[PDB]
DNA sequence: CCTTAAGAGAGTCATAGTTACTCCCG
DNA sequence: GGCATTTGGCTAT
RNA sequence: AAGGUGGACGGGCCACCUUUACUUAACCCGGAAAAGGAACAUAUAUAAUUUAUGUGUGUUCGAUAAAUAGCCAAA
DNA sequence: CGGGAGTAACTATGACTCTCTTAAAAATGCC
């Protein structure tokens, strides 16, 4: 890296030995003239280095063992410190020690111009057609074989023989199938279906079903005919198959097993399957160990349960075995006769079992690939369809007797009177044991079930570890590896980790190191290197990039220091994209878009409230056995800490401890505090950058341009953002607090303070621009007066009784009414500024009643002031004038947005004019 | 036509309090 | 052609 | 050296020329940047590896990927 | 094998000191 030594505020460039004005001008010269993005700064007193300049200048004023680690030559004073160092910094060395102690002519440069213009065209096209694909392209860098493998996979009947001694969780409730399908039940399920999904081979989509049959009458007769006959017709049995990749890496895409066959059926069959699955899910209660596809947040509960069990086994000095398995090709391998036998064990109503058997009786499908080429027609004789609404319920009913057997005769891990042998989330299964030899009993139960039903386990995803207590602390994997189907398992050694439900588990520490920082750096660099405009980059970060962090940051329980590190990185990236000064307030970034902000998410505000709500959600779970393994006191103390740290009230903390037509209901657990309104409240308390911000608090009209900025140039947008934050670089802003060395006077006149209010409102160099602004606003109001057939006396000359001259802008005459309107554009600096502006523009002409009467031959005369804010404030009382003119309710809102946008960007034009006549006059 | 100001954030560094242990006598 | 209305992301399997 | 145009535009930097001429390789930063690019289909021509070579004219470079749950945000 | 006593590296709060130039809306639905 290029190395710069900084005690001195003005160093030279090392590429040419030539000095500049400041370190910021050096970074400018290194970036532009040489492309040297890798810069490192050194403290002159002590030789400390960092990549960050501001680190080194904060370093400069404050600038000032008998026992040896055999791994890294670190030195320590006591052996206790050495053992603690080897515990923290060197896992699996300490573990071994604990075990041991037990049409121009040519075409050349125009090609490069064509490539650059084409890259810009592609990204600007995708920003307005499909922004989700643009986010994926920025962030993620993403015939005979298919026919032969999938044809030999699907066509052969599975190897199920019999369930044997395996028994399901209780008998069924046959009352659910009694009452007929109503049209409102169909309406509720159509509201709960996915909104924009693909059609089947018959080509009808869900919106077409609504258009063909609005009241759901015809589909009701069709679905009840299917339900009482108990057989589906042959016209829906055909399906299509589309392949989805399982991993983004090109190293994996050649292998056929990393492609997932998604089978899509008819829309009416799919809706009918969801309607039947609701009733069959009511009829068949599952074993509570199964947390996948049910109406619960199973991921949070399973991660919390595994984390608490791993922590508690260490703290109570008890042995604990953990094994992770999952089923290979889980939906594709399950036999139809297995599902039918599982339904018959429950004594489900035989008409319903006949219907379920009939729906899988003659399914056939064809695979499409290479965008529009198809293979044959393949009989589906094994497996449920991935993408049919009924298949998760059928897979859960097929996997239920294994979980019941593991509860019944598996040797689990105890706490008090209760025990846990198994945990399930879909096909993912975790086995727990209180001893090493007990896991062989659990594994042989799993082997017996896989031999009876014909299922198989993915050997690539079978892992495990064993914790064994000692006098002080514990050892990991001081044993032989377990074997499932002969092959030994991958025993997870300390310091290494494997995935479980998206997070990673390490036996040494629990839920492993997050790695969010490297992902955030990588994503910010890829957003920066896209050919996009700055607010487009800000929108890619705002909407798509930041929600990817929230699940991992929630469930791994990240504390505040890493959150504020990520927040610092985010807001430095945003302020460097938008060309804002580093001293710009945080609240323009963090307030809501209707508050006048950008709507970027503060992690240190959002994440502790999400974690606190997660703990409250887990504590009110219906799973009564999981709550007996919860560490009650640590959960209450952690909820208290997260409630206080999120900004909640210390004194009001919560304590955390027909049927077919009613819409689905959820509990909404209490939220600590509204952090975004707290950001806006601390914006209004600033002295200079918060001046007049209270005008824009909930005005959806004045902040319309921050959302819909499409037809505005970005120079004008960034100057509007600088004028709203009051961080535009006039000389008053270049002084601020640094008052000893700089001049605050105006460049063009003798006025003492060169504020932005001086430039916009009062300075004599911008007088023609203010006159043209006022005239254009009066023309915009005049055309709306013309459109409703008002006769306009524009700019009269009225001489009063004392022969003084007055000039109102507009008089509007219709049906003996006369409306005297006077327009002004005031820079807003208080909550009451435009109201006083309207009052003083009323007060200027109120005596002129009778003169306006004989001028316009009118009977009734009213006088109205029409103020506008120079930074886009729409005054609320101007709707009275617009509704007296008689505009419709939508057209008033649209005109209000037009007036506010015109006033703001004409003030931007005034500020640009002042900057231009300032700069270009320097030579003459 | 217009009527005039008010540093804020980034960054280091010190103090002292948890967490998960380590090691040695009665 | 007036008038009104409404417009999102992410994770697990 | 000095006056110039050229590298879409502004700032750098480079190439070319000599009172407006020679004609242009290769690049950086940006608040500027909507195809003289790539894959195909198809007409036409030459010197048949014609599944060629050289031009022209049009499509595309996006969604067309389904399911069951859950969370966050606005409301 | 209980039970003091003692750390490494996080965590959580205050209290400072540092920095200050990139031109010339829109798609769908209803009256
Ligand atoms: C990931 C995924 C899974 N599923 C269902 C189908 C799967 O059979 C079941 C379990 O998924 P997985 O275990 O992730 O997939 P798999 O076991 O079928 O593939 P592999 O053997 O290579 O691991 O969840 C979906 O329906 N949609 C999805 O997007
Ligand atoms: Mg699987
Ligand atoms: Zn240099
Ligand atoms: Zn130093
Ligand atoms: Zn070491
Ligand atoms: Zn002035």
């Amino acid at each position: 890296k290029v190395m710069v030594t900084v005690p001195d505020k003005n160093p030279p460039c090392p590429c040419c030995g030539t000095r500049v004005n400041s370190v910021l001008n050096l970074i400018e010269h290194l970036k532009v003239s040489h492309g040297k993005r890798g810069v490192c700064f050194r403290c002159a007193k002590c030789g400390k280095e960092n990549s960050n300049y501001h680190s080194v200048v904060c370093h400069f004023p404050k600038c000032r063992g008998e026992w040896i680690c055999e791994v890294c030559n670190r030195d320590f004073t006591t052996k206790i410190g050495l053992g603690q160092h080897k515990r923290l910094a060197h896992p699996a060395v300490r573990n071994q020690e604990r075990i041991v102690a037990s049409k121009k002519p040519f075409q050349k440069w125009m090609k490069d111009r064509a490539i650059k213009k084409g890259n810009y065209l592609r990204f600007q096209r995708l920003f307005y057609l499909d922004r989700g694909k643009l986010a994926k392209i920025i962030l993620d860098d993403i015939l005979s074989e298919i026919y032969s493998v999938f044809k030999t996979r699907w066509e052969t009947t599975g190897s199920f023989k019999s369930l044997g001694d395996f028994k399901t969780y209780g008998k069924a409730d046959n009352t659910a199938f009694r009452e007929l399908i109503t049209a409102k039940e169909i309406e509720k399920n159509v509201q709960e279906m996915s909104k924009g999904s693909a059609p089947g081979p018959d080509g009808i989509t869900l919106g077409d079903v609504v258009k063909m049959d609005p009241e759901f009458s015809r589909t009701m007769e069709i679905f009840n005919l299917w339900l009482t006959t108990g057989k589906i017709p042959d016209m829906v049995r055909g399906c299509r198959t589309v392949l989805i990749p399982k991993s983004s890496k090109p190293d994996r895409l050649k292998d056929i097993n990393n492609w997932r066959p998604i089978t899509i059926g008819s829309i009416l069959l799919r809706l009918f399957s969801r309607i039947v699955t609701a009733r069959l899910s009511k009829a068949c209660p599952l074993n509570p160990r199964q947390r996948g596809f049910i109406r619960a947040a199973g991921c949070s509960e399973n991660l919390k349960l595994l984390q608490t069990i791993i922590w508690s086994a260490k703290r109570e000095h008890r042995p604990l075995g953990v094994v992770f398995v999952d089923i290979a090709k889980a939906f594709d391998t399950v036999s139809h006769q297995h599902i039918i036998h599982a339904l018959q064990q429950r004594e489900v109503d035989p008409h319903i079992v006949g219907l379920v058997s009939n729906m899988y009786e003659n399914i056939s499908t064809y695979i499409t690939t290479k965008r529009n080429t198809h293979t044959d027609k393949i009989q589906i004789r094994v497996g449920v369809k991935q993408g049919d609404p009924m298949s998760p319920l059928l897979f859960n009913l097929a996997m239920d007797p294994l979980l019941c057997k593991l509860e019944e005769s598996g040797k689990g891990y105890h706490r008090g009177q209760s025990s846990i042998t198994a945990m399930a989330f879909a096909d993912d299964l975790v086995l727990l044991s209180d001893s090493w030899e007990n896991m062989n009993t659990n594994i042989s139960i799993l082997e017996t079930f896989c031999n009876l039903t014909g299922l198989k386990t993915q050997g690539q995803k079978c892992h495990g570890f064993y914790i064994k207590p000692t006098k002080d602390s514990y050892t990991i994997n001081d044993c032989a590896a377990w074997t499932i189907n002969g092959t030994p398992l991958n025993m997870i050694d300390p310091g290494e980790s494997e995935k479980y439900l998206g997070l990673q588990f390490d036996p040494w520490i629990g839920i492993a190191r997050s790695g969010l920082s490297t992902k955030l750096d990588f994503w910010l660099q890829r957003i920066d290197q896209a050919p996009l405009k700055p607010l487009q980059k800000t929108d890619i970060l705002k909407t798509y990039t930041i929600p990817r962090l929230i699940y991992i940051a929630d469930h791994s329980e990240v504390k505040t220091a890493l959150l504020e590190t990520l927040d610092q990185k985010i807001r430095t990236a945003v302020k460097e994209w938008l060309h804002l000064p580093p001293c710009t307030c945080d609240a323009i970034l963090y307030s809501s878009t209707r508050d006048g902000g950008l709507g970027i998410t503060k992690l240190a505000g959002l994440i502790p409230s999400v974690q606190a709500r997660r703990l409250h959600r887990i504590a009110q779970s219906s799973d009564d056995t999981m709550k007996c393994f919860m560490e009650k006191e640590k959960m209450e103390q952690l909820h208290k800490k997260l409630w206080i740290q999120a900004g909640g009230d210390r004194e009001n903390i919560p304590s955390i401890w027909s049927e077919w037509e009613a819409p689905t209901q959820k509990d909404k657990f209490p939220k600590p505090c509204n952090w975004r309104k707290n950001e806006f409240k601390k914006w209004t308390k600033l002295a200079s950058q918060g001046r007049g911000i209270v005008n824009f608090e909930r005005d959806k009209i004045s902040n319309h341009w921050i959302q819909y900025y499409r037809r505005i140039p970005h120079r004008k947008l960034l100057t509007a953002l600088q004028l709203r934050a009051n961080v535009y670089p006039t000389r008053e802003f270049l002084a601020r607090g640094r008052q000893d060395q700089y001049i605050k006077a105006c460049r063009h006149c003798d006025a003492d303070i060169e504020s932005c209010a001086h430039i916009i409102g009062n300075c004599p160099v911008t007088q023609d621009a203010r006159i043209k602004r006022h005239n254009y606003i009066c023309e915009l109001l005049l055309e709306e007066a013309k459109k409703k057939d008002w006769v306009v006396f524009k700019e009269p000359h009225i001489r009063d009784s004392n022969k003084e001259l007055y000039k109102p802008d507009l008089i509007f005459v219709k049906d003996a009414r006369a409306l005297v309107v006077d327009v002004t554009v005031r820079y807003e600096a208080a909550k009451s500024s435009l109201e006083e502006a309207a009052a003083e523009k009323v007060r200027k002409y109120k005596h002129l009643e009778t003169e306006v009467r004989h001028l316009t031959n009118a009977k009734d005369v009213t006088f109205v002031g029409f103020p506008l804010g120079a930074r886009g404030k729409w005054h609320q009382d101007n709707f009275k004038l617009l509704t007296e003119l008689g505009l419709s309710k939508s057209r008033q809102v649209k005109m209000a947005e037009t007036f506010s946008t015109v006033a703001l960007f004409s003030s931007v034009d005034i500020v640009h004019m002042f900057a231009s006549r300032a700069r270009k006059s320097m030579v003459m």
